[PDB]
């Protein structure tokens, strides 16, 4: 039915030091059972204009139905692209249990989206001990702003 | 119409060194003229828990009109996975036999999905005298058991 | 509705350095707001038989509405997949405006698309004063064939 969830949004929409204070844009689009996703963050404000730490995570969990439980993104935008209504009960979006059973350790790596200088990032799916979730983790460079290249990945889905 | 072949499996369905040793989650799903391809092999018996060789290939061949045929897959296990019906006449998922000719040369490379240690993975296309085919090869780590990361790939239909 | 746009050729259609020197089979499949490409590039004739700069780059324009624009590509071989139409209007396949502006400036970095010996590969989004835009960009081995491996890429699309 519904492809596309995203969080687009041209003012700010994610807080991760302080309210506001970044932007995410998170794209999935649902191909059967596979999702594609895009995220591009961008630090806006605060200690995201001249990072301390040289790491940065956020993490989106969901409940069973495959709701948006409250967290670092704002869930007024995050909505079905097609409708533009929240996106709610999106449990075929979600990552797959048995695939990604709760609480199992990923497989040890990550991935380089930037070199010269390297930019590392990483997605862990269903870290949360009810429901789903997406945890990404992005390396920082100190004393500069915090934006990222893009990332793609790929997960396969709840039926 | 239907979008998405798999071959989830909860026991072992994949037969490398000895009768199901072998844990393969291949999935498919077709959007217009391009398949996204996932896939993740977990070695479960014998050498695939303290490996000899230090790499490993998987291939799994069709007949034209885009069946399994016998292979290292438990062929009970690869279904179309909207119907859980096994993946039948699957042509408009084959590699497109004009895109990649059987028993042409692949571009001479391949792709890195771990470092620390490293970690390589292909997919070579209708390496094949009849119908078509995937080849996967892995590097692997002698003394160690075999657990790739997951690798995705992307590749051009048959109409 | 239509899902895919290609330029599959079997012969050249693309031209470079001169008249139809090189084949370029461009793949874009649509799920929703993002589009999945693939791209390969052959070069045919000339200075692509035996390079002399060490980067090339190819840019296909488009018109407000979706329309190819006059370029380096054979107009008539970019077609709906589906239809074997020309791919007129194609606005929902366009890379979206708000998120990639006209002339704004892309992350800087690339994507090694091989290895031993290495080549680069990018492409930036609506680099062109009016429309829409792709300009890819390979790295060339000078004295050697230009014959890159493919390359994927996913963007957000227009609505």
């Amino acid at each position: 039915s519904l492809t596309t969830i995203w969080s687009i949004s041209p003012t700010p929409n994610c807080s991760i030091y302080e309210t506001q204070d970044a932007n995410l844009f998170l794209c999935l689009t649902k191909n059967g059972a596979h999702v594609l996703g895009t995220i591009t963050i961008k630090g806006l404000k605060g200690a995201l204009r001249e990072m301390h730490d040289n790491a940065l995570s956020l993490k989106l969990p969901f409940d069973n139905q495959g709701n948006l439980l409250n967290c670092a993104l704002e869930s007024s935008t995050w909505r079905y692209q097609e409708t533009n209504a929240v996106a709610s009960n999106a449990l075929t979006f979600m990552p797959n249990s048995t695939v990604y059973p709760r609480n199992k350790t990923a497989h040890p790596g990550n991935m380089l989206i930037q070199i010269s200088p390297n930019i590392t990032f990483s997605v862990v799916y269903n870290e949360i001990n009810s429901g789903y979730a997406f945890t990404f983790k992005w390396s920082a460079e100190p004393g500069k702003p915090f934006h990222p290249p893009t990332a793609v990945f790929c997960y396969i889905t709840e039926q």
